[PDB]
């Protein structure tokens, strides 16, 4: 249906693991969008061509204002192209790099936006599994949009960058469910307030140990309400982590959001 000739290509929006994302405009309608371009040779070498059909099938069926839209896709002799909704205000990653930390009001708003998007995903048994600032994009109003369904699966799953946002069960290569995103949500809340994720380290080895042990500390400026929500989400036991309804009703969230 679609072909590369139907789009004028702009600057790159970001480097991908298997290609690049470009700003682009559909020639007929003048629709601005993001074109995620993946090399067929690189996907085959990694043996992830199946997981790519997964990212497409899962994302194309999600309709929520805090989830990034996938309008379609096509491919040619050497590449696969995913037609994405353009998020004009970039990543939460870049915002965190320039602001160092977010106040409690911005943090709780983002956590509410994420929790609502994740609630919708989990209702379809969808596990995102790659919830991190570089995959959290910003709409025209500054609203958070969950993106990069690259590692998305349906729950339960055993299917096996940094380990920073991964729970203990996904590391170790054990069976997992929707609770992996609740752990990730806790890592995000910490990072938003502190400026760095709680298990950050120099090596993959050291990060693995800290996640395994649930070894982290809060700087003194972290409030009692923030420590409570984070500590609740960062449980080694996935069953002990709260439901998203509980996150949305948490007093610190209701008091600082939105
Ligand atoms: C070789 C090949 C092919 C291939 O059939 N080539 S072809 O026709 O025989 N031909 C060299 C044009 C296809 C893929 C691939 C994987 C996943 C997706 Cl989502 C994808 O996108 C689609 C899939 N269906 C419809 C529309 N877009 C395409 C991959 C991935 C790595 N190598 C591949
Ligand atoms: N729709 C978009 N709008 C704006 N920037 C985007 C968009 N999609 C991706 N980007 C940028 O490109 C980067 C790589 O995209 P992503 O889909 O997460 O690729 P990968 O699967 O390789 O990590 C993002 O982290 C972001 O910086
Ligand atoms: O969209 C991609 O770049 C990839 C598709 C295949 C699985 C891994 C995935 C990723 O790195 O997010
Ligand atoms: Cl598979
Ligand atoms: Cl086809
Ligand atoms: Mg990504
Ligand atoms: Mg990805």
């Amino acid at each position: 249906q679609w072909a590369l000739e139907d789009f004028e290509i702009g600057r790159p929006l970001g480097k991908g693991k298997f290609g690049n994302v470009y700003l682009a405009r559909e020639k007929q309608s003048k629709f601005i969008l993001a074109l995620k371009v993946l090399f067929k040779a690189q996907l085959e070498k990694a043996g992830v061509e199946h997981q790519l059909r997964r990212e497409v099938e899962i994302q194309s069926h999600l309709r929520h204002p805090n989830i990034l839209r996938l309008y379609g896709y096509f491919h040619d002799a050497t590449r696969v192209y995913l037609i994405l909704e353009y998020a004009p205000l970039g990543t939460v990653y870049r915002e965190l790099q320039k602001l160092s930390k977010f106040d409690e009001q911005r943090t709780a708003t983002y956590i509410t936006e994420l929790a609502n998007a994740l609630s919708y995903c989990h209702s379809k048994r969808v596990i995102h599994r790659d919830i991190k600032p570089e995959n959290l994009l910003l709409g025209s109003a500054g609203e958070l949009k969950i993106a990069d369904f690259g590692w998305s699966v349906h729950a339960p799953s055993s299917r096996r960058g940094t380990l920073d946002y991964l729970p203990p069960e996904m590391i170790e290569g054990r069976m997992h469910d929707e609770k992996v995103d609740l752990w990730s949500l806790g890592v995000l809340c910490y990072e938003f307030l502190v400026g760095k994720p709680p298990f950050e380290a120099n090596t993959y080895q050291e990060t693995y140990k800290r996640i395994s042990r649930v070894e982290f500390t809060f700087p003194d400026f972290v409030t009692e309400g923030a420590r409570d929500l984070i500590s609740r989400l960062l449980k080694h036991n996935p069953s002990q982590r709260p439901m998203l309804r509980e996150v949305l009703e948490h007093p610190w969230i209701t008091a600082n959001s939105s």
